[PDB]
């Protein structure tokens, strides 16, 4: 009904994930009646479009085995695109990929310890052989060669962010191994499917901040001003920072963070600078979202506050958020767990007058974010999320991920006849049979706290 | 149960400390079966962990009337691992052991008071002549020389902690006398010995902080993020500047302290920076703990604060809890009395989200710390610490550290008849009779008080 924003919505290209009986990296396989509606021959270059920003050309052949409504790609596409089997992906024709002459790829620290002989000889240059291999910028690749298999990061290539790499192609190679850790942290980037029991305020969100920025047509077209300033309210670990976060990652949008605590940090006028740096940030690169975290430490009730720089700060936002014109495309959104310790004046018209409520989740809510914690987790097959998110009434997904990190610790208190703190390393059968139990939870349950 | 953390854990090479009889520093003692079974062969160089981050590094050979379970070693090794006999140590392969070229060695002041002669040719150069021993920066060993015998500390030397003293090396023994009180100060740096009724509290501190930091493959092989601020509460002189103490002293972690007051103490922005420094020191030292004591004095609510500069610590304080990344391994530690005059956004998911309530000890906690304040004291026969434990219901550790004291002070007005203010020093029997008898703690007892 007002959720509609977040309806899958059925579309010729719109395809589920599944697995890929062609391996190859550089390929991805539909049936044939599918081919023919998107009008794609046999050998194009396509443009895959994932969850969260992410993207992947590939060539496209057809399958017998594939359903009509199904893509074969195998694990590293997927990856790629950071999708899982069973996850829509657009499918776009892409006959606009001009052949690289300069490409940098550079390997997965974990992948190439000992023996580098050649890097570009044993792996890249087999790898890419006449094959006219598309590649997007972020790309990260498996290659085998004889001993083990090798991932490789795609980090610069020569035209802007994909080229068909040629036997023209220069692959550099040379310089640091990426560290595996940052692949983690980008992997582990937080989506909008790591976020849960907030439907219908993400609903909002897209609603008051995605659709004006992306489509200012409809808003012109109906004769409304898109509303300018949403703030992001409820208790102590609901998930604005995280819907931050999400949002920062999904949005096509550019986005500038503002943290509270950050500002008020810095030096005596060095913060209104930064301030301002912000909104001109925003300003100069056209569609943006300011996200000011934390907003009650820079903008508290003007009475209530001793400091004159603290009270110069309240003033120097109301101005930028009045000085924003019409033409700007820029919408502030703001969190804060204290909405009514806000200068009203910033609540007021033109300025953060919208609110979302990201509140206490329901058991539905808690069963969700009970399965984005444990997404990544050794779970037995006893475990009943269900349970857990029945017997856990006052909590908020910060409460439910410390109980999920409690309940990983019991697992480790049982497992601790086995571990000593005084060794160098851990046993490794005993890291294996970690699995964390219902009786886990149910211990972790016992500990537990509301915060409100 | 959850205190498993903290069990002993039976190894091949965790053995109990048994009396030397072979006398020499640089040895220690095993049974045969023992040594074939850590496959050590006679005379090799080896690796010994005491209490305390202590080692030493020894010569291994035989003894028949040695056990299998036990390790002998004479009072000089056994003071360097600082261990009592009958403490478990481990034993550890020793291979990797270059010839120093340079060490410098210095006396103790005390035992060196008359004729200097030449320190090296009467003392140290018998005592490394063709020996090749095998010694640590930081031991204190002894060597005896016609009339008397002089205490020597290793202050510096040629390979980095570790080297044998062949008859290459330079032996410099030029400069000041070790000052006795500087080694009393550090034999009586304080572990999670001199601390007592914590044992709970203690297993927490190393689940929380030593375990993520020595351990990190377990959180991330379990799928869940380590805590990383733990904040020590409880009412005054309940023992957190000493498990601050404990934890420095006892940890594989780089740790930095930073006191309350001592940024609070220094100028506008020569505070912020001091914070700033101690997060990219930790930061720069991989693995590691700071520990903000006195946590209150610089993260008060923000709004019961009136000084800009203070309410700017608050901010630049949050900053920094934030600004650690995942792959820092940085765990933060505080501690208060007064936990809830601290900024509670301080105390919110991913800053301090944990909490060890280092509170009032019950019967069997007043009568550890009995225990560990009186293990330097004479006491009586008649002495009844269990009598004293069960007579103070009110008391921390640092009213019973006072009413130790104030014993032992009763004591010396027992005395007072054979000792005078005026006197040059006090009498050599008197001091020996020095005995603190139950009369003084039922003394002590009637004047004590609890912070009321
Ligand atoms: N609705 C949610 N869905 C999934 N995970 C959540 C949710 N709410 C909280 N979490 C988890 O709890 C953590 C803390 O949530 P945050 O988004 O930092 O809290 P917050 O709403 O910003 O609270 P304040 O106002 O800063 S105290 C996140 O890193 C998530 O792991
Ligand atoms: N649990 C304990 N075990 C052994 N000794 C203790 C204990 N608690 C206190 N003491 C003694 O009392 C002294 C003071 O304790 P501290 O650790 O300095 O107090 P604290 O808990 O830091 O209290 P605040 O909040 O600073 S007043 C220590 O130096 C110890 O000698
Ligand atoms: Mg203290």
């Amino acid at each position: 009904l007002s959720t509609a924003i977040l309806k899958q919505k059925n579309r010729p290209n719109r395809l589920i994930v599944d697995e890929a009986i062609n391996e190859d990296n550089s390929v991805v396989s539909l049936s044939q009646p599918k081919m023919d509606e998107l009008q794609l021959f046999r050998g194009d270059t396509v443009l895959l479009k994932g969850k969260k920003r992410r993207e992947a050309v590939c060539i496209v052949l057809s399958d017998d085995t594939c359903s009509d409504e199904k893509i074969r790609m195998n694990a590293v596409v997927r990856n790629n695109l950071r999708v899982r089997l069973g996850d829509v992906i657009s499918i776009q024709p892409c006959p606009d990929v001009k052949y690289g002459k300069r490409i940098h790829v550079l390997p997965i620290d974990d992948t190439v310890e000992g023996i580098t002989g050649n890097l570009f000889e044993v792996y890249l240059k087999p790898y890419f052989l006449e094959a006219y291999r598309p590649i997007r910028k972020g790309d990260i690749f498996l290659v085998r060669g004889g001993m083990r298999a090798v991932e490789f990061k795609v980090v610069e290539t020569d035209p802007s962010p994909y080229c068909i790499v040629a036997p023209d192609t220069v692959i550099h190679c040379e310089g640091e191994p990426i560290k595996r850790e940052d692949e983690e942290e980008s992997l582990n980037e937080v989506g909008y499917d790591d976020i849960g029991g907030c439907r219908k305020q993400l609903a909002q969100i897209k609603e008051m901040v995605e659709l004006p920025l992306r489509h200012p047509a409809l808003f012109k077209a109906i004769g409304v001003k898109p509303p300018r300033g949403i703030l992001l309210y409820g208790p102590p670990g609901t998930g604005k920072t995280l819907i931050a976060r999400a949002v920062a990652n999904e949005t096509g949008a550019f986005f500038f963070l503002i943290n509270g605590p950050e500002i008020m940090s810095k030096l005596a006028g060095e913060s209104e600078s930064n301030l301002r740096k912000a909104f001109e940030e925003a300003e100069k690169n056209a569609p943006a979202i300011i996200f000011i975290d934390e907003l009650d430490a820079i903008a508290p009730k003007r009475e209530k506050t001793h400091g004159e720089v603290e009270r110069r700060i309240v003033s120097q936002l109301l101005t930028l958020m009045d000085g924003l014109k019409q033409r700007a495309h820029v919408i502030v959104m703001a969190a804060t767990n204290r909405p009514n310790s806000i200068d009203p004046a910033l609540r007021r018209f033109g300025r953060f007058d919208r609110e979302v409520d990201i509140g206490i989740p329901d058991a539905t809510g808690r069963l969700e974010i009970l399965q984005i914690h444990t997404k990544n987790m050794k779970l037995a097959d006893d475990v009943d999320l269900e349970q857990v998110a029945n017997e856990t009434h006052g909590h908020v997904g910060a409460d439910l991920a410390a109980l999920c990190s409690e309940a990983a610790l019991q697992a480790i208190r049982k497992k601790m006849d086995l571990i000593d703190l005084e060794d160098e390393t851990i046993d490794a059968e005993v890291m294996n049979s970690l699995a964390v139990t219902m009786d886990d939870f149910r211990w972790a349950l016992s500990q537990s706290n509301p915060s409100a």
